[PDB]
């Protein structure tokens, strides 16, 4: 799986470890190993939510299965709650783009994963 | 709805007020409430279109239904001309794809819309 | 078509000519000329990969059509074969994800391609 979260948040207020601690959450949030999450931090970016440049967030998680109805509202809660604690970022302000992926659509190691 | 727009043109040359103008310029294309229109600007960008380095831009939409063709026509058609009058950058150097998101797949405030 | 990747490598480790050099060989990968095609690289990210932060990298490839099994192991294996010898980024530190847009969902020139 990956997770990217774009936000206007500053470089300074990413806590040190937050790479780390995301993909721990979404090692155990997923079921995957760790040795298979990627994650993504792009601070300092120029975004507005609403028309208003207070602290938001841009984000994504693919991941071939795993995702769906159920497990999307807890993928939600999970990143709205890392968001807001670690980055300040209201739950309000928090979009996520959910992707399942087909495998045959995943590269990797010079092949796919089908 | 989510509108991401990546471009090699300098942060100096993106106006003031820009992300205000497609905040505006979304909500009335789309028919979704202000409130809901994320924008997201990334200047300064390496890249390349036509294996041309002239300014262009790589672009995505995301919205939870309100994509089709004649709808995408009319973003396309908007879009391009934003970013030709503000940016300068020629509408034959510009991508746009389009997401019609699946409520269930699109997370906010710690839940989903589904 | 239009390619991504994201990457920690830094700005100062991506040789000159390599947008050129992704711009040609997708040209001939995915058979569609070079002025057709777009390339987009952003060095220095916050990013992990597996729980590490050695050089690793998080791409896309979108492309009307053009996209399947077995296209996209060759995309794969074209693709981190550069990223290996250019960027020096392990081919299992690199996933790539591959999108098939239809037509009437990719705004070009004002309008879509559809």
């Amino acid at each position: 799986p990956m997770f990217i979260v774009n936000t206007n948040v500053p470089r300074a207020s990413v806590p040190d470890g937050f790479l780390s601690e995301l993909t721990q959450q979404l090692a155990q949030a997923t079921g995957k190993p760790p040795q298979y999450i990627a994650v993504h931090v792009v601070p300092d970016q120029l975004m507005a939510f609403g028309g208003s440049s207070e602290p938001c967030a841009l984000c994504s998680l693919h991941s071939i299965g795993k995702i769906g109805g159920a497990q999307n509202r807890s993928y939600s809660k999970l990143l709205c709650g890392l968001l807001a604690e670690r980055l300040r970022i209201s739950p309000d302000r928090v979009y996520i783009n959910y992707y399942d992926m087909n495998a045959a659509n995943v590269g990797w190691n010079a092949s796919t994963f089908a």
